[PDB]
């Protein structure tokens, strides 16, 4: 539901991301356990992770989060025609990982957070607000397909 100028934001801005994809992907899932912590209970490869010193010595850890972005920047550059690229991670994130929905609020927030974090020249106002609706429009599509699959939105 954004507008082809929020749309063009999104785009402009996750260029930054995509000069460094590793790097920001690492920062996200550090962001979202750090914030909350009951996230990194879904992820069995992490738990001996007792420290922000031991999550950023983690290469599959910073893999995971390399992976992570590169998929939702797949979806992103679809803008909003992205069933597709959404299926699949709506199937896998309701079944196999057993992600509910308000944790994709948080790791939301956390990459909005390490946008902001990273380029507080380049994310302003209307980058920030576009970047909100299009993390949004995700998190929304993504609650209707778990609906659709029998899961709650
Ligand atoms: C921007 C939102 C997200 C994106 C783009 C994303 C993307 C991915 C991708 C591409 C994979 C690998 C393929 C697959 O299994 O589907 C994956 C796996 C996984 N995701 Fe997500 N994910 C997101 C949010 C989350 C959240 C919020 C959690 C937990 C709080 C999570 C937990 C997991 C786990 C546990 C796996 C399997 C990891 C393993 O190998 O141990 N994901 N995700």
């Amino acid at each position: 539901g954004l507008s082809d100028g929020e749309w063009q934001l999104v785009l402009n801005v996750w260029g930054k991301v995509e000069a460094d994809v590793a790097g920001h992907g690492q920062e996200v899932l550090i962001r979202l356990f750090k914030g909350h912590p009951e996230t990194l209970e879904k992820f069995d490869k992490f738990k001996h992770l007792k420290s922000e010193d031991e999550m950023k010595a983690s290469e599959d850890l910073k893999k995971h989060g390399n992976t992570n972005l590169t998929a939702l920047g797949g979806i992103l550059k679809k803008k909003g025609h992205h069933e597709a690229e959404l299926t699949p991670l709506a199937q896998s994130h309701a079944t196999k990982h057993k992600i509910p929905v308000k944790y994709l609020e948080f790791i939301s927030e956390a990459i909005i957070q390490v946008l902001q974090s990273k380029h507080p020249g380049d994310f302003g106002a209307d980058a920030q607000g576009a970047m909100s609706k299009a993390l949004e429009l995700f998190r929304n599509d993504m609650a209707a397909k778990y609906k659709e699959l029998g899961f709650q939105g």
